[PDB]
């Protein structure tokens, strides 16, 4: 679902991903994703336009908008947060990352 | 560069990818790109908004939307067209993907 955060069941770079696929786009057993990183280890100078700075667990946590992707519904794992009170910092990553603006 | 299609340098699901990044975000040693599919063996359903066709090589693909990932520049083959004519299709279908519109 749009902006809901989940956990990854197979072992891949990242362990939550973001949902950013609109909800009236269908695609049979997938989604497409942006990857979650840890704030803690990441250079302070990544762009929080193009990387936004979100909050889930009581730590922070980059968009690593670069690193969207599409995840098969096998490796969707459990719930763990809604970002959609971030849509308008997501949104503005997301266009940025294609067309500059 | 944006809208330049390649070739993948290693075994791929398919055989081309049209970039999509903006020129002037710069990840290094990465792009954010599209598979292009031979459209020959697919359905004759699926959606020309989201999917487009394009010419290439004297046959038509389809611009595979949502398998949208990122490469490394280590994998990124021989230049082999320019899609920066159909800018429109290709925008319209990557922002409807994510926002529905
Ligand atoms: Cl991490
Ligand atoms: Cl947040
Ligand atoms: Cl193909
Ligand atoms: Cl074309």
């Amino acid at each position: 679902m749009q902006f809901k955060v989940y956990t990854y069941k197979r072992e891949s770079r990242y362990r939550l991903f973001v949902d950013v696929q609109s909800d009236i786009i269908d695609t049979p057993g997938r989604r497409m994703v942006i990857p979650l990183a840890s704030a803690r280890l990441l250079s302070d100078k990544l762009s929080r336009e193009l990387y936004p700075v979100v909050h889930i667990g009581d730590e922070s946590w980059r968009m690593m908008t670069t690193d969207m992707a599409s995840v098969p519904v096998s490796v969707i794992g459990e719930e763990v947060a809604d970002l959609s009170h971030r849509e308008n910092d997501i949104k503005n990553a997301i266009n940025l990352m294609f067309w500059g603006i």
